């Protein structure tokens, strides 16, 4: 049993909810939230910039001394830094992004990520400001994540077009 209230059940280890990630992370403190992050770690927007303000800017912070001392991650690529007051841990997780031009292909890579974690708390890859087609990204995590991934959808109309059009 763990603290998540209100999901759909998708499959075995599938879950959604409408709901605002950065509220649920504060409700929940779960110990895995994922970031939807570039590779410079820059929190500007999407998620990464709402994860950061509730932060206080200290997700920020962090990421510039992990990128000064080890580079830029790659697409399809991740790491784990502090939760701060959102979780334990926060995956930093960069899905393609299609408004660069990045290979969608990478999107399964991305997602293979979360089975390092028994438990995530997740946006869905590569949509909102990256471009993907949600329903796309959420097959990928169906059919890629083996792990409890409890997925968090903002948009009430996108939520409902997913579960509504869910195969
Ligand atoms: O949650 C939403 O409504 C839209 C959304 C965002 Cl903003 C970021 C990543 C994935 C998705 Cl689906």
């Amino acid at each position: 049993v763990n603290s998540f209230s209100g999901y759909l059940k998708l499959t075995d280890n599938v879950y959604i909810k409408n709901a605002d990630i950065v509220e649920e992370a504060k409700k929940v403190k779960p110990t895995v939230v994922v970031n939807a992050a570039n590779v410079y770690l820059k929190h500007g927007g999407g998620v990464a910039g709402a994860l950061n303000k509730a932060t206080n800017n200290a997700m920020q912070v962090e990421s510039d001394d992990y990128i000064a001392t080890n580079g830029p991650l790659k697409v399809g690529g991740s790491c784990v830094l502090s939760g701060h007051n959102l979780a334990k841990h926060c995956l930093h997780v960069v899905g393609p992004n299609v408004n660069k031009g990045e290979d969608i292909q990478l999107l399964k890579s991305a997602y293979e990520n979360f089975n390092q974690h028994e438990v995530l708390l997740a946006p869905l890859l590569s949509a909102g400001i990256f471009g993907a087609d949600p329903i796309h990204s959420l097959r990928v995590c169906v059919d890629t994540v083996r792990t409890n991934v409890y997925l968090a959808v903002f948009d009430k109309n996108l939520y409902d077009k997913l579960v509504s059009s869910f195969l």
